[PDB]
């Protein structure tokens, strides 16, 4: 973990976000059980009958939050890892990772909590900023080593 | 690949799981063709007419299996890679990777094979256990190097 | 970035593809706004009323393109990174990465541009070829170091 000064901070933030995604998955299952809304007939028959194989708006919302996480957190896992080895200023790197972590946690809260628009959208944009920044820096480093 | 004793086992299991995901993608395409159920009008017109731009329960099932793979296998690719470099006991590491591999292969079999509930759900939980374990260990390593 | 001769080319192609995914996300948002088709009631109420919480075929198409990217580009991020450290011929490695990059950019153009079938499908197959190749090579390297 000491292979570069920014790496521990990256690994802390990334792993917290992976755990946060696992939390969303758990919540999704709990909502399916509570609302009796299952995607598979075999699940529905286990949990009350075939009429419970149905969509539910809260379940769909959970799925959207989880999908948005996959669209954003997964690229961060790649970009942040690579960026950690490019010798960025440690404090600047810390700020990139912290902005992403705070933005993404806020995003899930805003999504699952049904907060008014554009609160969720703002948190999405906020978290994308450090990702865009890291992507550009990686582009320059890669291009210049060709 | 010899940069840490656990790494070869990790790379074997991870790559098999990526290949397994590719298999799911291939199956999905085959089901679309067999059931004549396409997501795009251009595809439908190529394969029999506009009435074949339609949903199908078997196609939707394939998509759910593939999505669940992305929700679980992708985090494993990150966590298992990092975990491999934290000097875990080689046999303990092997068991983490093997439980994930077996659990995930079983999950796809249970999903696509339409096995009774909660067989699929149990395999999901089983495979998440080593991921949770690795995530916590990474958290501790990262936090302590801050 | 100089830890292996193929790594800079990999990092260039991967980061361009991550940026390309961000472009798809931006396009998706623009289409939602233009077509007034939102997934969340809170979004719809901010942007004209509850009747705009609705599906739209162009939005759904954008989501499919983005999902297919996650199904293919994310595994490439893993496979290409590992493959870069296995000492492949630099030119051969370059060709693997370039075929994937060109295939995937073409895929998004074919998908969002609604090009006739099977143009999109061909680009998908084309880009999967270097991924399959890298996966097999990693399997052999991992297996032989067990
Ligand atoms: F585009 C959409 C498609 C579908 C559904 C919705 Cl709800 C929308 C949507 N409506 C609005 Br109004 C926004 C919006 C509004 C504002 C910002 C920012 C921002 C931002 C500005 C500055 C910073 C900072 F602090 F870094 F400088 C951060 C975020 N993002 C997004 N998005
Ligand atoms: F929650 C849901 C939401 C939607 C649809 C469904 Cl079908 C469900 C659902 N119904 C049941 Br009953 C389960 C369930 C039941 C059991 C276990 C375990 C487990 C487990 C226990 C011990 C181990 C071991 F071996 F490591 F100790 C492994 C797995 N997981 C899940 N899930
Ligand atoms: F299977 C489907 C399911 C759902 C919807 C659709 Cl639209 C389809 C589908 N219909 C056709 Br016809 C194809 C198709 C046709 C051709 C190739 C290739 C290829 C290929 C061959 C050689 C190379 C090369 F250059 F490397 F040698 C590359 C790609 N892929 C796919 N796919
Ligand atoms: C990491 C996971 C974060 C979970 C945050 C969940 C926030 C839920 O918050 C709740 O949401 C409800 C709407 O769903 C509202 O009715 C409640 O007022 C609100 O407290
Ligand atoms: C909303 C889209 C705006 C793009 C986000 C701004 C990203 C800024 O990113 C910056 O780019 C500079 C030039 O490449 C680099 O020198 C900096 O290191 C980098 O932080
Ligand atoms: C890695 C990919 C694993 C593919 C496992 C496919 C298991 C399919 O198995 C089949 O499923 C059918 C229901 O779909 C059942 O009707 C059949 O009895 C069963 O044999
Ligand atoms: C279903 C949710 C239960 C969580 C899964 C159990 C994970 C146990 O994981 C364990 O955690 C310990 C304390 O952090 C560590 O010392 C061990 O190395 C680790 O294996
Ligand atoms: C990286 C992102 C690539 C974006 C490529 C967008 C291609 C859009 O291309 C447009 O598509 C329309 C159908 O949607 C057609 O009607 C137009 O003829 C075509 O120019
Ligand atoms: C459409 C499915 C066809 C599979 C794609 C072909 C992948 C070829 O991949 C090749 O495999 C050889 C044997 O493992 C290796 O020696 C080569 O290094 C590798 O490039
Ligand atoms: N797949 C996204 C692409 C754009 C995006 O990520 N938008 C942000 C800001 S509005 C978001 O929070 N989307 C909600 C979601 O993905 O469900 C979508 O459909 O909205
Ligand atoms: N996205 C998941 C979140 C929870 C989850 O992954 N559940 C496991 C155990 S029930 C599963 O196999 N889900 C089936 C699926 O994702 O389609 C869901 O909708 O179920
Ligand atoms: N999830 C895919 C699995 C197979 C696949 O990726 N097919 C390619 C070639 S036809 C594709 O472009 N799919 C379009 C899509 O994923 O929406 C699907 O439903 O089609």
């Amino acid at each position: 973990v000491m292979s570069s000064p920014a790496l521990p901070a990256f690994l802390l933030c990334s792993t917290l976000l992976v755990i946060k995604m696992y939390v969303v998955a758990i919540i999704t299952g709990q909502v399916r059980l509570r609302k009796k809304a299952f995607a598979n007939p075999e699940d529905a028959l286990r949990h009350g009958g075939p009429q419970y194989c149905r969509s539910d708006p809260d379940v769909e919302r959970c799925l959207r939050a989880h999908r948005n996480d996959m669209e954003t957190i997964y690229p961060f896992l790649f970009l942040g890892f690579v960026y950690s080895f490019l010798g960025p200023n440690p404090f600047v790197a810390w700020m990139h990772f912290l902005v992403f972590l705070v933005g993404r946690v806020a995003h899930t809260v805003a999504y699952l909590g049904k907060l008014r628009a554009p609160i969720r959208s703002v948190t999405y944009t906020l978290a994308q900023l450090p990702c865009a920044s890291m992507a550009l820096q990686i582009l320059w480093e890669a291009a210049r080593h060709l």
